[PDB]
């Protein structure tokens, strides 16, 4: 596996890991995306992880309205953390 | 850093990588775009990048018609191949 490869597998896995928790193991509730923003994406979030941002980054993401973030949304994730990734 | 970070950071610098090689530092020409699926996506292009796959890859990428891809263009990419990643792990 090449370097980019690795690094692709590490955002499918991530996600998992944290969706496979609690209720449906393929969708992350606000619940695991809090846990996942918490210890994967400190840098963007920090030590506490707002109520309210996490409100509307979920709300955001969660375009068919079942409270939860699929694969397929969540992918609309990947794209703008890759994007702040690079400018900040 | 996490991993997710760690992974991401790997995001970055291989784009900048591969970039960076000629004329726009900033955008993948077509040629940068062979050799970054030739070398660091073998598993979605295989061993050879076909060349009328290549132009339709960078058709398809290329949203705001100026024959290159940029960062967006290139995170919307590797989102998309995620979604095909996550199709195959699953
Ligand atoms: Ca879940
Ligand atoms: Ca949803
Ligand atoms: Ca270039
Ligand atoms: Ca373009």
């Amino acid at each position: 596996s090449s370097s980019l490869e690795q690094a692709l597998a590490v955002l499918v896995t991530t996600f998992h890991k944290y969706s496979s928790q609690e209720g449906d193991k393929f969708k992350l509730s606000k619940g695991e995306m809090k846990e996942l923003l918490h210890k994967e994406l400190p840098s963007f979030v920090g030590e506490k992880v707002d109520e309210e941002g996490l409100k509307k980054l979920m709300g955001s993401l969660d375009e068919n309205s079942d409270q939860q973030v699929d694969f397929q949304e969540y992918a609309v994730f990947l794209a703008l953390i890759t994007v702040m990734s690079n400018d900040f």
